[PDB]
RNA sequence: CUUGCUCGGUUCGCCGAGACUCCCCUACGUGCUGCU
DNA sequence: GCAGCACGTAGGGGAGAATTGG
DNA sequence: CCAATTC
């Protein structure tokens, strides 16, 4: 039973007015501001919002949060239930911490009592509420508009929707395509392929990029072109696929080509499908991001065919392998010991079902290709280059009393175990706001996933088995282990540890 | 495989290769050693 | 258990749709 | 046609 719904993001093309000014956003912000300030006793009093119209009306009347004109039951149930669950979230954190601590105390003290030692004094368990009645760690306001059934996206129709300069496709008509006859574009026209790179054109299933894509015109050291943005923007808008969400009086228009590519690269749909089916492949409750301009869709329960299991280990591993050998009698394991030198070392095997025990059959080993290692080396160069800059910038912004001590640390004694905390905090703050650091941190994840995908692809070729299993042991060590453990969560492939 | 993102080559006319589980929010923690 | 190192980690909350009633 | 109930 498939139970995983990966996201798919689309771009906002136009708005009636900025998303932060909508009544839904205002009522969400007001509710979030009000609820978090409630004390421990006040939550029980103001915890009867109810899933009905009368209950919601009396909740808004009893308190003083302005409804801001937004009075929709489907949508206020999402705002209130999420907001009160965040209030219980901070309580649940300290509750589970104290539960683990009390289990430790119960084990240790009962063991000592069995040994005759009296139990130690009970520790002052932490409370989530501050001095008078307020939460110490007050939850922050969550900026997001959670769409619902009554405002589900629909294909654009100029008749019943506000007029915008770009056109709108027919919901029932088959969706358009790129340019198949790419080699037939005459010289001097957009998309023209010169007569020197025609032979070494890819034959594989590459994703087709249109000539106005930003990837073909962005600024890199080798690109001696011009990045005129207006021309690319209008050329891209001329061929958009608009879908619209109307919440009350406001509306928003999205570009649906993101959904098209999401269903295309996953292979769930083939070229030649309508917009109605394309929207039917996704949930009718997207999420709007006011800060970026991205609406995030998630696939329906059934669109993807993965199970999203857990990395079982220990005793359950043998039973998992036995059950899988009860399925098609060819299981190809791979061992991912992150050994010396190369970041990845693999060792394929095959096991049968010999009654009760397994019969492993070795099949050899493989190392990472040289191009991938070159890419990893270049990434590490870039990461170290940005690290040597951000650390220096953090050191510069330290207070003079701490700055002198840190300078002495650089100079050549190792002391001052009170400014290490300040250095750590300043470094975390700088890292959280450095855009280049975010880009290089996403690059690490992308490269790690590239390595895992390569290993999975090669482990299906050597063993010639469709179903595979992964064995791991507990720089790139942590990131690669995380990327390999995500396969159970994301793609459903079992991930055994040791 | 039409948008968006990342890395490269160029004759600058665009084509070679990738990831696709993502968001907010609050805390200062996590592993590796040296001695008790 | 209690210091020195590097490096980000940990843990709360999210991410619908059939029906049906005026 | 569109909110409101329900699980």
């Amino acid at each position: 039973p498939a139970n995983f719904c990966p996201p798919a993001k689309v771009n906002i093309l136009a708005q009636s007015r900025p998303l932060s000014e909508w009544p839904i956003n205002l009522v969400s912000k007001g509710v979030q501001e009000y609820v978090y300030g409630l004390t421990a006793a006040e939550r029980e009093a103001n915890g009867d919002f109810g899933t009905s119209r009368k209950s919601l009306d009396r909740w808004f009347a009893r308190t003083g949060v302005p409804t801001h004109g937004y009075t929709t039951v489907q949508g206020l149930n999402l705002i209130l239930r999420h907001t009160f669950n965040r209030y219980d979230g901070v309580i649940k954190k300290v509750e589970t911490r104290n539960e683990k601590r009390r289990s430790k105390a119960t084990r240790i003290n009962v063991s000592r009592e069995a040994d005759g030692l009296p139990p130690i004094e009970a520790e002052p368990e932490e409370t989530a509420f501050g001095p008078d009645g307020k939460l110490k760690e007050r939850p922050g306001i969550n900026p997001s508009i959670y769409c619902y059934q009554q405002v589900s996206p629909v294909p654009y129709n100029p008749a019943k929707h506000p007029a915008l300069p770009f056109s709108g496709v027919d919901p029932g008509a088959p969706l358009p395509l790129g340019t198949p006859n790419r080699l037939s574009i005459p010289k001097g026209q957009p998309g023209y392929v010169p007569e020197w790179q025609r032979p070494h054109l890819s034959t594989k299933n590459k994703r087709i990029r249109k000539w106005y894509a930003r990837a073909n015109w962005r600024r890199k050291p080798g690109r001696k072109s011009v990045l005129d943005e207006a021309k690319l923007k209008e050329a891209a808008l001329k061929e958009a696929i608009p879908i619209i969400v109307t919440i009350g009086k406001d509306w928003i228009v999205m570009d649906a080509r993101g959904l098209l590519r999401a269903v295309y690269w996953r292979g769930i749909a083939k070229p030649g499908l309508s917009l109605k089916e394309l929207l039917g492949f996704f949930s009718g409750d997207p999420v709007l991001d006011p800060k970026r301009g991205i609406a995030t869709f998630t696939f329906k329960l059934g669109a993807v065919a993965v199970h999203s299991r857990k990395p079982t280990r220990g005793k359950k591993s043998k039973e998992l392998l036995l059950s899988m050998t009860a399925e098609k009698p060819h299981v190809g394991l791979v061992a991912i010991d992150l050994g010396q030198t190369n970041p990845v070392a693999a060792e394929f095997s095959r096991v049968k079902r010999e009654g009760e025990t397994l019969q492993a059959e070795p099949l050899g080993q493989i190392v990472l290709p040289d191009d991938l290692v070159k890419d990893l080396t270049r990434y590490r160069r870039a990461w170290d280059a940005t690290e040597e800059q951000i650390k220096a910038e953090a050191i510069v912004q330290l207070p003079e009393e701490c700055r002198a001590e840190v300078v002495k640390v650089n100079q050549m004694p190792r002391l001052s175990q009170e400014t290490r905390k300040a250095v750590n905090d300043k470094t975390w703050e700088l890292k959280r706001a450095s855009t280049e650091y975010v880009r290089l941190s996403r690059r690490k994840t992308e490269l790690a996933r590239r390595c895992v995908n390569y290993i999975v692809r090669e482990t299906k070729r050597w063993t010639q088995c469709e179903d595979i299993a992964i064995v791991i042991e507990d720089w790139f060590i942590q990131v690669l282990h995380k990327a390999f453990s995500d396969l159970a969560l994301h793609r459903g492939l079992p991930v055994i540890e040791a």
